[PDB]
């Protein structure tokens, strides 16, 4: 997250740390078995970490459950980034708290305009490196596929949404992917991709999660 704020422990208690001996990806906890990531995110080799905000440190809150299985869209297209989004099953149910909870499903799309909560443990700088210890937080707009469209030279589907700053300095980025776009309490999108981060007219793109909770639902109900 770059230009954005730290959250504060525990704040945002349905974000996940994915973790293969390192943070590698954020996710989003749906219920007390299953997480929702992105596509891009795949590997083998997950332990899911819940209940972080210094992912460097025991600070008592964790919960660290091993994936029990990994399910990548059927259509994800790892050259367009077309749907880009992953749910993996815990091995074991989490104990859910105010500190771990999880986050509700959208029943209808959220519209251009609105602020949306965008949180990881990403890149925190636009053009050097600097990765941090506990959770930032950051506030950005959607913005209209118009919009959208007009910034960008790469594939851009109705299956994505932008949302952020065309003048930049403000942005989710690399470490963020995978994790949560929340607005007004809804699920709403998961960190997908972008043109590096906060530059100008280079906006976040973000998997639009309304287009698949029918998806979400029957996978989850049959396994
Ligand atoms: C859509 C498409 N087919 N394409 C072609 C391939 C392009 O891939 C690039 C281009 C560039 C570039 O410099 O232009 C970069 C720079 C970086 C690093 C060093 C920061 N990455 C990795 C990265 C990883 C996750 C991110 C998650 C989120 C956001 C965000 N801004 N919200 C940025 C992210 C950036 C990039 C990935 C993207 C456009
Ligand atoms: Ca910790």
């Amino acid at each position: 997250i770059v230009g954005g704020y730290t959250c504060g422990a525990n704040t945002v208690p349905y974000q996940v740390s994915l973790n293969s001996g390192y943070h590698f990806c954020g996710g989003s906890l749906i219920n007390s078995q299953w997480v929702v990531s992105a596509a891009h995110c795949y590997k083998s080799g997950i332990q899911v970490r819940l209940g972080e905000d210094n992912i460097n440190v025991v600070e008592g809150n964790e919960q660290f459950i091993s994936a029990s299985k990994s399910i990548v869209h059927p259509s994800y297209n790892s050259e367009t980034y077309n749907n880009d989004i992953m749910l993996i099953k815990l091995k074991s149910a989490a104990s859910l708290n105010s500190r771990v909870a999880s986050i509700s499903l959208p029943t209808s799309c959220a519209s251009a305009g609105t602020q949306c909560l965008i949180s990881g443990w990403g890149n925190t700088k636009s053009s050097g490196t600097s990765y941090p210890d506990v959770l930032k937080c950051l506030k950005a707009p959607i913005l209209s596929d118009s919009s959208c469209k007009s910034a960008s030279s790469f594939i851009i589907t109705s299956n994505m949404f932008c949302a952020g700053y065309l003048e930049g300095g403000k942005d989710a980025c690399q470490g963020d992917s995978g994790g949560p776009v929340v607005c007004s309490g809804k699920l709403q999108g998961i960190v997908s991709w972008g043109s590096g981060c906060a530059q100008k007219n280079k906006p976040g793109f973000y998997t639009k999660l309304c287009n698949y909770v029918s998806w979400i639902k029957q996978t989850i109900a049959s396994n």
